[PDB]
Parts: structure tokens; sequence; C-alpha cells
């Protein structure tokens, strides 16, 4: 029988955003642009903050909406790791890469979050998955 | 304590491929195009074949590998449905795109899978993280 | 005032595709998946064949076609090369990846082609653009 | 029977003189340097349409073989108001460009691949711009 992979948190993220820019408007559909401000990060095994990054979204009348988003996080000590984030909004699978000798460990790690709250849209919890 | 998600058990994947083809060798690590040659997909709510695709990775000396592919399966009702991948292989996460009615659910689905038995690299067991 | 870039012939490319499979259809938007089944390249630096790839396609309520492939190029002589092209249909751009010796200049290279007859797409001609 | 292949003809499109952010590297190892870098702003002229630079952000690749490659998004607004979503990816110093704009003055963009460079290479914020068709 199928076995679920295990799951053990990893980090939340508490985010700002411009207000996003839509370019592709059509009745049932919105495209838009949204620069990624800011943030903290904090997890057992790193913490940092957000430099900048950019969301590219579709959101449908429908309910579901689609996001791409690359950000970069600056940790504590010094290390810089590019997320790689996609989402059926409100559940973000996320990537990471980084050549840090501290963090390379999350080049092999499969991560997904979600807002525990979502009246607060932009605080969101990870766990990594495997 | 942050509460984890929840698993579901969405589909197994058994795949074939074509042999990769490496078309950037440098330090240490291997670019290479690989085609999805076809597959047999089984779930509780869905099930079909794959139609064909693509993967495209990058292989380290330093073990990682990252991965990323667009494929499509075909259902036994006759529904199209994009699947698209991203990897820190052997871990995959997962995203759909279609428009059927029976099967529009999956557009607001993330999936995660890996094989069961890395002996038999392509039989894949995903689950459904939400 | 701005000086245009200079354009040379670099290749053309005689393609066979599979079935367009059509996976999301609505108002905004018509997107399809399409196999490169295979394809012969004639240009002055080699001869080639076209190994396999994919192109994603949405055609826009508006009319635009939008199209985004990745596909593999074998030389005659066994050199592998990603082509990476994205299309306002039926205007091509085209980026390359090869480590091969012989033909690691493409590397460098941004090209442009385009169908000399708009019915007969599979035979597009290639512009390299500096 | 056989016709020789013809070239597209080429326009000027547009000019773009961007601001940047700090190019923070992310992955340095012996095969590439992997850097993000954000667009803060920028000035667009041109014959076409004219206006800023809203923000965007670029990635970069320099390999060990000596080949940069690049791929940003970023979003133009016109003087009168109207989004444009540039799409841009470069074998720098070579950038091609596509459009995205639901906009009705400037959808003719959706339809047009370009291609731009600095015209002068020690200043690598201001490039000209090209439609190919």
């Amino acid at each position: 029988r199928p076995t679920p992979p295990n799951l053990e948190f990893l980090f939340s993220a508490n985010l700002t955003k411009g207000p996003a820019y839509i370019y592709d408007q059509s009745d049932a559909q919105i495209k838009a642009l949204q620069t990624l401000t800011g943030g903290i990060i904090a997890g057992p095994n790193f913490d940092g903050t957000v430099i900048g990054g950019t969301a590219l979204s579709t959101r449908g009348a429908d309910g579901t909406i689609r996001a791409d988003a690359h950000y970069l996080i600056q940790t504590s000590d010094g290390a810089n790791i590019l997320v790689t984030e996609s989402a059926a909004i409100p559940y973000v699978a996320v990537l990471f890469d980084t050549s840090s000798e501290k963090y390379n460990w999350l080049n092999n790690v499969t991560a997904w979050g979600t807002p525990p709250n979502l009246n607060e849209i932009n605080f969101l919890e990870y766990w990594q998955i495997e």
C-alpha cells in the first residue's frame, strides 16, 4: 500500500507585497505582476529576510489562482538563497537554490506551505516533504 | 505548534522515457532533455495514459538533480490534462491544468510524489497536499 | 539614431509534429500541448535532426497565439543542442545551449525564424541576429 | 526548384533606461555564477509607447564557458496608464523580448517579437530595441 511522505516543519514567512499590476484582463481572468517587497523568514534550521522578487499570477472568476514567483532570502549569517514558488493558491510548492555550504541541503528539498489563517494571507507556514 | 497539511493518495504513475540527450556537460554538471514516451496513470478519482511530454534535468556530481517536465494525461473517459512537474529528484512537485468539467478540481491541487522503491525509478506514487 | 543589428542565415527546419492535445479551453484562451516528433535541420555549420521536444501554445480570444517549445537537435556528427523557442506566432525567437566544442558558439546566439509560407507552417527559416 | 532565404524587416521599437538593485549571487560553483537582480525602475521611450518600469526581476547565469544567460520579467506602465508585461530572454548582451497587454491601444504588441542590446556596452542599463517581422 502507498505510504505517505513525512512532513517536517521548515519555516514561516511573513511577506510584504506591492499592489498587483494587471496587464491582461478578460471578463473571467486577470493576469498580473506583483513585486515582493520584503518579509521575515523564521524556522528551526535557518532564518532571514526577503530582499525582493516578483510573482506572476492568473486569477479566474472560477476561483482558481495560479502563481509563479521567485524571491531571494538572505539569512542571518549572510547566505543568499533563491526561492522558486509555484502555487495553486492558497497551496504553495517551493524549491530552493544556494551554494552556501551551511544551507545547500535546501537544494534537495521540496517544501510546501499555506497560510494557517486565511485572514492573514501573507503569513505562511512551510513544511519539508520527504 | 504549526499544524501540518493532510495527505491523500492521488495517483500512481508508471512512466516510460527515452534515453537522455545530454546537451551541456560542464564541471561536475550535466544538463539533458529526455522524452516522456508513455505511461499509465491510476488513482481513485482519475486514470489514463501519458500521451507524451519532455523533461529537462540538471544533474550535479554533488548529488543534486533538478528537473522540470510537462506531459499530458488523457483519461479513460477522454479528458486531456496538462501535468507540470518540478523536482528535487527523487521528490516531485506537481500542478495540473484542464478545462474538463469532471477533472477541473485538479486545477486547485498541489501534489507531491516519489518512487516508493528507488530500484524502480519510473514507478511513482503521488499525494494531494492540502 | 539607433543602428539595427545584422542578420545572417543560420538554418532551416522541416519539422514533424504529433496531434495538438487541447487541455484547457475557455472564453479567454485555448491551450494545447503538441509533441515535436522529428525534423530535418540544414545550415552552413551543420546538418542534423530533431530528436524530440514539446510545444505549449495558447490561442487568446484576441486571436494572438503565444507558443513556448523545447526541442533537441542532434547534428550529423552526434552533437546535442537544446533549442528553446518562444513565439508570437508566426514569429519565433530562439536560444540555444550546447557544450559541443564544434558548436558552442551557439550559446551566445539569439536567433529568429518564421515559415516563409504560412500555409506550409512546419518549414521555417532561422536567422542569427547580432 | 528552391527559393533563397530572405530576412525579416527591423523597425526601431523602443529604448529602455533601466535602474537595478544589487546583484544577489545565490549559487557560485565551478560550472556557473547565478544571481537574482531587481529592476527598480526605468524610462521607456520611442515612437510607439513611452512610460516607466514599475518593477520586475532578472535571473542570470554566467557559465564557466563564458556564456551569460538572463531571463527577466518586468512591467511597463505607459504615460497613459496601460500595463504591459515584458518577458526578456537573453544571451547577453543580446536580448529577445515578448509582450503581454490587454490594452486596446497597445495590444498590437502581443504579436511582436523584439530584440535589443546596449548601443554602448559600458552603459549596460540603456538598451535599444527593434521589432522583427
